[PDB]
């Protein structure tokens, strides 16, 4: 399939072509697309992914380039049939992660495109100094959430990952090696925060700090109406400047089905607190549970110091009476929470599974209706695994000069609201439902009117993409066409056509 010559060149001692090591590329968490690629490339270092790209950008038969992280996509976004998958991780072989925290200066961590979150994290809090703003999972690389946006429970604070990054050195798809920033290339520095690694492969990030907490006073608050707890969600994520607040917001939508007919018990609840939210959600009736999920930072302060910060939080609040459920761990163990999920799906053999995953950034004005529609109508009977997230976040805080999209509204309304669909197919025969349901939730909301923003989109048409992409369209054509005039790099995409 490749070209002869490849197999000549210096860097053709990191290329791996045996069927072993390409099916380890073959697929992805979704576990529904399969495409092996031709081999995968595994560069000791940055310049190896340039010499790779500008050898394919200046052949007579160019081949698709797809970098590829944790392979945490879905919808075969790092997947490169006909190409060569670059294996992100052999970067790591040595050191990738420099922490700069000398007096007189802002500190900040600059670390390899292919490094994990888990991993910045540790190195960071050396020196007392942590990154702001965390996507769930850990086990995620730098480039990998930076071409998203990397979104979590403190972007109401400080926006998404990409309005946390100073700097990047980018592989464009012509093979150039590219410093960027807000003052340097800033084209390709906007292009490339939330640009599906469409005009280049992100080998570096400096990633802002800020001072480490120690531990966490971690709650979720039970509701069973939806106007309640938006409202609630709405309040703890508008008074940014008050110093009763939390650091983390989330929210969970349980569905009627999924508790009583769901485990004995999870990480977070015990089987006791499961009875009794069991009892919540059927007592005039069946109901969904809504969740918020909030967490209190804190350093030295005392178990008591901390318990009377909470209460005055939590005395604002009208989650249902008797319904808060804490936990006090350590900064690592709350920002590595997922983990320990993961750990207890692998044993129950529910990890390693399809996930037909769906995400949107829905307008605040339209947040009861969309809840009417899905959760009250469509899914009120339907009893998924995996999880269903709901929480807002404020507009101020990302830049809307970065690729990443967000809703818009024609009274500029600072809130919107991110809901995902992280279900599970415990057995791959449930995907056709899982599915249904997806394309169900995104009709509902054509008809109704909702003008919604997939979050990690897929489309296979350009249509659906020069939609997704709205008045950024006619910038992000022209980006690309100087980047990867030749449309290499991630192709799985399928946002441009290969010219
Ligand atoms: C699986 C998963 C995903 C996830 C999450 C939890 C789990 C269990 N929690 C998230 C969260 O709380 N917030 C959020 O913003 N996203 C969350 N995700 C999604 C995840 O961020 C994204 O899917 C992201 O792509 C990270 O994935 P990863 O490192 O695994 O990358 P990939 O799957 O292999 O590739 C995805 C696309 O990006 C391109 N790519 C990969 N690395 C680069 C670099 N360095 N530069 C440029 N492009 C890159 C791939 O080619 C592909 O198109
Ligand atoms: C697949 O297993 C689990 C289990 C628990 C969670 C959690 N508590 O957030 C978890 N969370 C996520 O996957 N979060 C996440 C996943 C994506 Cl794709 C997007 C966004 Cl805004 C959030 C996943």
């Amino acid at each position: 399939g490749l070209p002869g010559d490849l197999f000549g060149l210096g860097i053709a001692s990191r290329i791996r072509t045996d069927s072993n090591s390409t099916a380890k590329a073959a697929t992805d968490f979704g576990q529904m697309v399969r495409a092996a690629p031709e081999a995968v490339f595994h560069p000791a270092t940055p310049a190896d992914i340039a010499a790779l790209v500008r050898f394919s950008a200046t052949s007579a038969a160019p081949f698709p380039v797809a970098p590829r992280g944790q392979g945490h996509s879905w919808r075969g976004q790092a997947l490169a049939p006909g190409g060569v998958v670059v294996d992100m991780g052999s970067l790591g072989r040595g050191p990738r992660i420099n922490v700069s925290a000398a007096t007189g200066a802002e500190p900040f961590v600059d670390a390899g495109g292919e490094q994990l979150w888990v991993d910045v994290l540790r190195a960071t809090l050396r020196h007392g100094l942590a990154p702001r703003v965390w996507t769930d999972y850990l086990r995620l690389t730098v480039g990998g959430t930076l071409s998203n946006a990397g979104i979590g429970g403190q972007a109401f604070r400080h926006g998404p990952q990409i309005a946390n990054v100073h700097e990047l050195d980018v592989v464009t798809g012509t093979g150039e090696m590219v410093t960027c920033s807000m003052d340097v290339n800033s084209d390709l520095f906007m292009a490339a925060l939330g640009g599906l690694g469409q005009f280049g492969v992100i080998t570096r990030a400096r990633i802002r700090l800020e001072p480490a907490p120690k531990r966490v006073r971690w709650v979720r608050l039970a509701y069973t109406d939806v106007a309640t707890f938006t409202k609630d969600q709405e309040f703890l994520i508008s008074n940014r400047t008050s110093q009763v607040g939390f650091d983390y917001v989330e929210g969970q939508v349980q569905l009627n089905r999924s508790l009583v007919e769901g485990p004995k018990s999870t990480p977070f609840f015990s089987g006791a607190d499961l009875a009794r939210l069991a009892g919540l959600a059927s007592r005039t009736g069946p109901t969904a549970i809504y969740y918020i999920e909030g967490a209190m930072y804190y350093t030295e302060d005392t178990a008591i110091s901390v318990d009377k910060k909470m209460k005055a939080l939590l005395d604002q609040l009208s989650f249902e009476p008797g319904f808060p459920f804490t936990k006090d761990v350590t900064f690592v163990q709350f920002l590595d929470r997922v983990r320990e999920e993961e750990r207890v799906l692998r044993s129950a053999g529910a990890w390693e599974v399809p996930h037909p995953w769906l995400n949107l950034f829905v307008p605040r004005s339209r947040i009861l209706d969309f809840d009417d529609g899905v959760f009250k109508a469509l899914l009120k009977d339907a009893n998924p695994a995996g999880i269903i997230l709901m929480y807002p976040m404020n507009k101020d805080r990302w830049d809307d000069r970065m690729t990443a999209m967000t809703p818009a509204t024609d009274d500029d309304d600072n809130v919107f609201y991110a809901v995902s669909f992280l279900w599970s197919a415990l057995s791959a025969d449930d995907v056709p439902q899982l599915e249904r349901w997806n394309k169900a939730v995104l009709d509902f909301c054509d008809r109704s009117g909702i003008e919604c923003k997939q979050y990690l989109p897929h489309y296979t048409s350009q249509d659906g993409w020069r939609r997704h992409f709205g008045a950024k369209w006619s910038r992000i054509a022209e980006l690309k066409a100087r980047y990867d005039p030749r449309a290499l790099l991630s192709p799985g995409q399928r946002i441009f056509p290969v010219p």
